[PDB]
């Protein structure tokens, strides 16, 4: 069926529950067992989440290689994402050289640091320009440049440089600062502002590595972005755009990542969102 069609006849039969566990009984399962090693314990956010090893991102590094990290490999949109969870105290030295290595322009920020009472990411970037952040155990360093505050976003320009080689880069940080604590937003019109700005920036560009976009466990939040994006640029690239399918395209992610879409009402604000973004992108 076309989506916003099927949309109302979900809403109106009120199925969204059904749909959703529909997608969940037929999601693919790869092993972890990378993630679930003793040693990788520190290493995780919670222990139902996990990257599966055949795309699970690899440091490197020959001590211990792993992340919690998974690559979204898009073949017919010809996009790629990096998903990861909101880094640990003991994995912002992690995070930052996955950065480096895998070439990203971009870091895509959903959650904030605490919500609902409790932590939900460690604070992993400088809040002061004249305040850096070493991280001595993957030898880097990373700077503040400038920061935009918006009202629902704000993007920041960070500066890192390999301490080995004394090579520098510039990274941007898009932070999505208005997600509520509970639920989802009632209008999908400030988060396709802010997709529309991370991809006019150059982030989600094939001149540059994969960006990288987390929110607490890198699931949720996360996979409303890259689900929203990459509905909308099939619906450009093919001849009749009503023949794009939604859960046929979060079935095809949920092959590298498992658990995109976390409840009913984030896949239901998914669907509002690339109805009201086909809209904008022509009328």
């Amino acid at each position: 069926m076309e989506m916003e069609k099927e949309f109302e006849q979900i809403d109106k039969s009120g199925s969204w529950a059904a749909i959703y566990q529909d997608i969940r009984h037929e999601a693919s399962d790869f092993p972890s067992r990378v993630a679930k090693l003793p040693k990788n314990k520190n290493r995780n956010r919670y222990r139902d989440v996990s990257p599966f090893d055949h795309s699970r991102i690899k440091l490197h590094q020959e001590d211990n290689d792993y992340i919690n990290a998974s690559l979204i490999k898009m073949e017919e949109a010809q996009r790629s994402y990096i998903l990861t969870q909101g880094p640990l105290p003991n994995t912002v030295g992690h995070f930052w050289e996955m950065v480096w290595e895998q070439k990203s322009r971009g870091v895509v920020m959903l959650n904030r640091v605490m919500e609902k009472g409790s932590l939900k990411c460690a604070q992993y970037w400088p809040q002061k320009e004249e305040k850096e952040m070493i991280f001595e155990d993957t030898n880097l360093k990373l700077t503040l440049i400038s920061e935009d505050i918006k009202s629902y976003y704000t993007v920041r320009q960070l500066e890192l440089e390999n301490l080995t080689t004394q090579e520098t880069r510039e990274i941007l940080h898009f932070h999505y600062t208005t997600w509520p604590d509970f639920g989802v937003p009632e209008s999908p019109a400030s988060f396709l502002n802010f997709l529309f700005k991370v991809r006019e920036s150059g982030s989600l560009s094939p001149e540059h590595g994969p960006v990288v976009v987390h929110c607490s466990a890198g699931i949720g939040r996360s996979g409303t972005f890259c689900l929203a994006d990459t509905c909308l640029l099939l619906m450009d690239k093919r001849k009749d755009p009503s023949s794009v399918d939604i859960k046929k395209v979060l079935l095809e992610m949920r092959k590298f990542r498992m658990g995109l879409i976390q409840t009913a009402d984030q896949l239901r604000f998914s669907y509002l969102a690339v109805i009201e973004g086909a809209k904008f992108i022509m009328g």
